[PDB]
């Protein structure tokens, strides 16, 4: 057995979870009757732990933020205990132990997201989002487990009225995970929250990807963001998910700042959306076209590069038993994204009617009826979310689309 | 003068109510500080073990620090601006409010922690966020039991609560053949849902004839009109919540999914979804029989008599609308929406905007339409496309 007691904290000096710059360690412990990790702080980093502990604090929890619970102090030490967790999301995807947690890849991107949203929404920006302090909870009553966002030792806190800081204003982050700006030898325009936009697309890829960067192997990595050279070849150019992903992450990973999606515009992307949201979505553009005119600038724009979209003909890729249910409304072209989406917002609608046969190729509503199309047309999603952002403003499609509140 | 206590720290003379409960300090943070008597230490430590447990959860009330001295033992929460109590008595709206508490609710009891002492005191209403946002928590551990896995009954025990007037009936009465289950805080909820909307009353009267009333079945909802929509659908929900057959009181869950509580864009849903639903439906089939029953008062005899004139010109281009029928009103309905953008104007300036206005429309001038499609369209809540709607 080995038990230090400071106070409230207790724990092992033998059970070692971490180690960092400044003689710091991190040890498996317990808090008030709760298991925790507890960070033990020398002098020379008193300070700077009072700074991020309050800011911590001071700030409004999120379900997607580390909880901290408590701050001890000794004659020769500060401890700080946070709630234990099962991994970071390195070991996570490192070990690729998803049969011991069981967490989905795209709801613990969702749940990082939300958890950095929540910060940039208290004007807090984080600096130093990476794989390593991207925690994973252990398991609640019900089984479920979280991603919550760790490591504020770089995070600065924006004055009223300041929507940038200055780059040289600490260390730039983490070798690897570091936009552009923050490195880039001209200083055109001043960081703002999109840097974790920046990190957080090279997250999310990692994820997905099961392991790969955006910018490459950990020797090259920063040469190549500085580059602006990235590759997301892990991403399956004829594949629904991977083609949402990509349209997604090449947003957040873009070499102009500007052009970043903010983190509540991330949460909205159709990377996010169910299944279900999917099949509303193409219902809603089929009935928003139904009555359009074939030249007006909605049918033009869906139409553009529309013969790929569809595959140059769409009954081609369909299965038999619906080639024979359509033959019925032989006005359905082949050659039309708006008439493939008319084709399916008509057997959505009238599928109790629909022949058994017909049924059981489509898959019952919504997610098999869905994945019927996405399936077959990789790019119909991706395409038409990016013809009908037209119609973003609209009250139907708000939704669907972000819009920044001033 | 301030007392400091290892983390927590107050001035005695800063009295939040009463044990005493202090506002103080803790971790730098406003806290609400209660001291507890040595008599009371064992049913403090209970109560801290089990709310270690479900705090976690947004509408349960976040528990901080434990201090023990010689002489008392002292519990920390947050800071909180009123109980429930206070804000009624005395900007949060009322639905959202009733939400967070019975989501709170829910939580416990998907825990197997019964609460057993429901009333306006005990929900607290948070200090505003840094985006101005106030929430709803559950507060008040002192009488809450953990069933084992798989157990749903309890024993009535003789003062538990202490404090009369939100009881359920089978947590006093002897005469009642079953012991008490998680449905006693569903009553108590019940209870504080007309509290809440009724701005100060009670369903079984003035405090002190309240808990007499609860015994023999004797409540009132006259504070809930019975020819307004959001009046019939509150009254429908609270009657099952307060029913006297505790096996009739709808779940935590299953009050979460009620109309109650959706959105005006989700009731226009649901009459699109019914609508689309029962299109292909028999006349004669189960479906539509029952959707018919009862159907004539809830369209006023003839719904194109009680529409105003612009609509009323433009549905006589389908001449085989019924206006006896439920089901044609909801045809009509749905049809109007989804042909909106093509009506003219004046038809559109009658309606008023998708989705809020154009359901008020309907649900103004037939007050029960929405209640009663509801219970009909029971029929279908085991299917895929009704899960929305009802909880299973
Ligand atoms: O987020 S902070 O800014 C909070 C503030 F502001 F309060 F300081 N700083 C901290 C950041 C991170 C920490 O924790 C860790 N560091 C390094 C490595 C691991 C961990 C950690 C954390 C939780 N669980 C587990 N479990 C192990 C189990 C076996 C498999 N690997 C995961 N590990 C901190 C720990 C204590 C205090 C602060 C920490
Ligand atoms: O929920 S419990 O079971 C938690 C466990 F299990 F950990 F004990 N027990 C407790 C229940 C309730 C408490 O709080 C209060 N009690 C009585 C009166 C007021 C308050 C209170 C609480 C917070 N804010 C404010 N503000 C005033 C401002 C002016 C206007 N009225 C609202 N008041 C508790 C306080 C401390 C410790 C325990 C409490």
């Amino acid at each position: 057995t080995s038990v230090v007691i400071v106070g409230k904290i207790s724990f092992c000096p033998k059970d070692v979870l971490g180690h960092g710059a400044e003689g710091t360690i991190v040890y498996r412990g317990m808090f008030d009757n709760r298991d925790v990790a507890v960070k033990r702080i020398l002098p020379e980093c008193f300070s700077f732990a009072d700074r991020e502990v309050q800011l911590l604090r001071e700030s409004d929890e999120h379900p997607n933020v580390i909880r901290y619970f408590c701050t001890e102090k000794d004659r020769q030490f500060q401890y700080i205990a946070i709630e234990l967790c099962a991994a970071t999301l390195q070991e996570y995807v490192e070990q690729k132990d998803f049969a011991h947690l069981g967490l989905e890849p795209i709801t613990l991107l969702q749940q990082t997201t939300s958890g950095l949203a929540h910060l940039h929404s208290l004007n807090i920006v984080h600096r130093d989002l990476k794989p390593h302090n991207i925690l994973i909870s252990m398991p609640n009553a019900h089984g479920k487990i979280k991603a919550m966002i760790s490591d504020f030792g770089l995070c600065k806190k924006l004055a009223v009225g300041r929507h940038s800081f200055s780059r040289r204003s600490g260390v730039p982050g983490t070798e690897g995970w570091i936009a552009p700006e923050m490195l880039s030898e001209d200083c055109k325009e001043n960081p703002t929250y999109t840097v974790d936009i920046f990190s957080a697309g090279c997250v999310f890829y990692y994820v997905i990807s099961e392991g790969s960067h955006p910018f490459g192997k950990s020797l090259q990595r920063q040469a190549n963001i500085l580059l602006g050279a990235c590759s997301l070849d892990c991403l399956h150019p004829e594949k629904h998910e991977d083609v949402i992903a990509r349209e997604l992450i090449e947003k957040m990973i873009a070499m102009d700042p500007q052009k970043r999606p903010s983190a509540k515009h991330v949460l909205k992307h159709p990377f996010f959306w169910s299944l279900e949201k999917q099949l509303q979505f193409f219902q809603d553009v089929s009935d928003r076209i139904e009555k359009e005119s074939l030249d007006g600038p909605i049918v033009k724009q869906l139409e553009r590069g529309g013969r790929a979209v569809v595959k140059m003909d769409w009954r081609e890729n369909i299965t038999v038993p619906l080639q024979t249910d359509l033959r019925k409304f032989r006005t359905y072209k082949g050659g039309s994204v708006r008439d493939l989406l008319r084709a399916m917002r008509n057997k959505k609608h009238h599928y109790r009617e629909l022949p058994a046969e017909v049924r059981e190729t489509l898959g019952s509503l919504p997610d098999d009826f869905v994945c019927y199309f996405t399936s077959r047309f990789p790019h119909l999603l991706a395409h038409t979310y990016r013809a009908m952002e037209l119609c973003s403003h609209e009250r139907l499609f708000q939704p669907y689309y972000f819009h920044e509140p001033p």
